[PDB]
């Protein structure tokens, strides 16, 4: 599995090592691909930061440029480990990974589902995670649109202008991750 694992940030996992989940200090965990394995970055948090930018696809740190689109660096791919969607658990669970879906408007900026569109970020993701490849009808105002997740656009149905969709968390840093684990 590649999911990190809620109870070790927690009160604790009772599966000690033998957990088929990542067990990680973070609900994130940033990695590149160096031969056969998979390697952690240094500087975590940064590249975190960046990532949840959704107007940020390039990110810098050490001497690695980071393209986010590509999950790539300089050449070597990259990957990003997880906790669970938040829609996947109660709201008990402060580790899990909020996800915020956003579109790109005329004015080139990224809105918040939900800021109008009748389905917000808490929709979009549950839909998603029961149906990845769903194709998600929608309105705002007196438009209807079709966001087609396994393409990541929405596609006004009556003109057929598209725009772009984006999917990332909400960031949060170590610091805090150590306050919510008092
Ligand atoms: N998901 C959304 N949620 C809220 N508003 C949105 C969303 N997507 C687009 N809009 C906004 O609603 C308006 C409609 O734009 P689009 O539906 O993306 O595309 P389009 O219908 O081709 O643009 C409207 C224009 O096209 C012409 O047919 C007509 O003259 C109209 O002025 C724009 O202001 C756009 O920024
Ligand atoms: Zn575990």
């Amino acid at each position: 599995s590649e999911e990190i694992c809620l109870d070790h940030l927690c009160k604790g996992c009772p599966l000690n090592g033998s957990c088929s989940k990542v067990h990680f200090h973070l609900p994130y965990r940033w990695q590149m691909l160096i031969g056969k394995t998979w390697t952690d970055f240094e500087h975590m948090e940064t590249i975190e930061k960046g990532y949840c930018n959704p107007g940020i696809h390039l990110c810098s740190v050490g001497s690695y440029t980071i393209n986010f689109r590509v999950m790539s660096c300089d050449s070597f791919p990259i990957r990003r480990l997880s906790t669970p969607s938040s829609v996947t658990k109660p709201a008990n669970s402060v580790f899990t990974t909020k996800w915020i879906w956003y579109w790109k408007n005329e004015s080139g900026t990224w809105i918040q589902y939900g800021e109008n569109s009748n389905v917000d970020s808490s929709y979009l993701e549950s839909l998603y995670q029961s149906c990845p490849r769903g194709v998600v009808p929608f309105q705002a105002g007196s438009r209807n649109y079709e966001l087609s997740f396994q393409g990541m656009i929405q596609t006004n149905i009556a003109s057929k202008t598209q725009k772009d969709v984006i999917r990332r968390p909400t960031f949060v840093p170590q610091w805090y991750v150590q306050q919510m684990k008092r």
